[PDB]
């Protein structure tokens, strides 16, 4: 029959964003695949699951996806919702490619059926510690987390690498995910002479930390990782996001290749930005393995993709023997007005 591949992401709550993002990629590639005959002669059937970014949610829409039949995930965003359904996928046949978890522990279990199209933090929180002490040598450096699998820990491959380098951060503080007040820590932050806030989260809780703290007179620059990439954060955030860093791989909207790509999806009305195309390219890997495995079979296929490798949106693409890709490294990007006069992210 077809091959039944779902998307698993935060099609609502606060990051409906990315999982539009995933979502569109993931459909584009299908669409694209298809008219060009397909997964081995089969037809690609999307079908969608929205784990609202939390990990119960999460293992529902596992087991939903396992009794329709569902062969292959693209997904999910969080790694705490990604961790705990690979697990309900591991158990009944169903290969799980996430353009998007990064932490290390998805890929560090012995699973079979893990694979990623993203980085992991271990890198991530490598390349900022070192930052950290390429620039910010002597500067008070807060490091705060949204208490969740991925946040802490970018946020601690973060502080090992700074503390590491020579840097010693002098606070380290949890908030909660949906907080809305960070008046306290803020204040805080400033009897510290804090004037660098290193954040492991997401855009939402970021774009308040930046907008509260301007308001309070703290003078201090956010560094943060790949949770904050969404054009919502100029929003949130407000003017204050000017100079706020950020993590992430190299923008695949800027690969000359993607050219007719983008602009197809631009055509179409939606901005293909961050992880659109990490999702088209897990959509390419899942094609391009089946065929170099001669086998749909989400076990045969999860060899291939350990053996093989494969022309993607990203770039050529390969996997180590635990999932992982192999691809360019996190570079840093910088958040400044744009020719629209707007408030993005650009690589340094
Ligand atoms: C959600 C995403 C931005 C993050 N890399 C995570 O693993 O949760
Ligand atoms: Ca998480
Ligand atoms: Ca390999």
């Amino acid at each position: 029959m077809d091959v039944v591949i779902a998307v698993g992401a935060p099609l609502t709550g606060p990051n409906a964003a990315f999982g539009a993002q995933i979502q569109k990629g993931a459909e584009q590639a299908a669409k694209d695949i298809n008219a060009a005959g397909g997964i081995n002669g089969e037809q690609i059937k999307i079908v969608l699951g929205d784990d609202v970014s939390d990990p119960k949610q999460g293992i529902s829409v596992a087991n939903k996806f396992v009794a329709d039949g569902v062969k292959f995930v693209v997904g999910h965003f969080n790694s705490g919702v990604s961790i705990p359904a690979s697990e309900v996928y591991a158990e009944n046949g169903i290969l799980e490619i996430t353009p998007a978890a990064t932490n290390p522990v998805f890929t560090e279990r012995g699973l079979w059926n893990t694979f990623r199209t993203c980085g992991r933090d271990d890198q991530q929180g490598g390349i900022a510690g070192k930052y950290l002490a390429d620039h910010f040598k002597d500067a008070k450096v807060a490091i705060i987390h949204d208490k969740t699998p991925y946040g802490q820990g970018l946020a601690d491959e973060t502080k090992k690498a700074a503390n590491a380098a020579g840097v010693t951060e002098v606070m380290y503080e949890g908030v909660n995910v949906g907080d809305k007040d960070f008046s306290a820590l803020i204040s805080k932050m400033k009897e510290a002479g804090v004037s660098i806030i290193y954040w492991g989260g997401l855009h939402t809780e970021a774009g308040l930390i930046i907008r509260q703290a301007a308001d309070q007179g703290l003078k201090a620059k956010l560094v943060s990782g790949d949770g904050i990439v969404s054009n919502e954060l100029a929003s949130i955030a407000g003017d204050a996001v000017e100079g706020t860093l950020n993590t992430f791989g190299p923008d695949p909207t800027l690969r000359p290749e993607n050219k007719e790509l983008v602009e197809k999806f631009k055509a179409a009305g939606f901005n293909p930005e961050a992880y659109t195309l990490y999702s088209y390219a897990a959509m390419q890997a899942i094609a391009g393995a089946a065929k170099a495995a001669g086998s749909v079979e989400p076990e045969k296929v999860a060899e291939a993709l350990k053996k093989g490798s494969f022309p993607t949106a990203l770039g050529e693409i390969s996997f180590d023997e635990k999932g992982d890709p192999k691809l360019p490294g996190y570079v840093m990007y910088e958040w400044k007005k744009g020719p629209d006069g707007k408030f993005t992210y650009i690589q340094q």
